């Protein structure tokens, strides 16, 4: 989905219920109930690598000197500065 | 003195006691009990201006961008780098 573009660990094979079926070239987002083209997803790709659609997590806690954080809210190709402990 | 080369605010005019009197061209230091020539004082003059004999104070707290600190322990013509807050 636009919210979960990546595949997830899938404990359940399939499930009942209402399922939005529309032709390809369109990915489902729940807020705008219909399916929509992929580009309309608020998807995030900062410094190249593939990941989720801008999860709200502060990556890289481990190393202070390598504290090179890059959040993404919806679309922004931004990177934030780390506050030094010293 | 070598420790207090500058004149100080002097609440008392004069005082009793033992007083080291020796000819001029020699300034008193208390550690080496006698008076000694001025150059032997661990005196400090960093970037030109006249001040004490290297007081152990971190000058210039006010402005971060102008944080241009210059300590002097005894003799060194050194200046230390300020740690940035960002």
């Amino acid at each position: 989905t636009c919210q979960h573009p990546e595949p997830l660990a899938c404990p359940v094979q399939c499930v009942e219920g209402c399922h939005a079926h529309c032709p390809p070239g369109k990915i489902l987002d729940e807020l705008l109930q219909t399916c929509v083209d992929p580009e309309d997803c608020p998807v995030c790709e900062v410094a190249g690598r593939r990941f989720a659609s801008g999860k709200k997590v502060t990556l890289n806690p481990s190393d202070p000197e390598h504290c090179q954080i890059c959040h993404c809210d919806v679309v922004n190709l931004t990177c934030e500065a780390c506050q030094e402990p010293g």
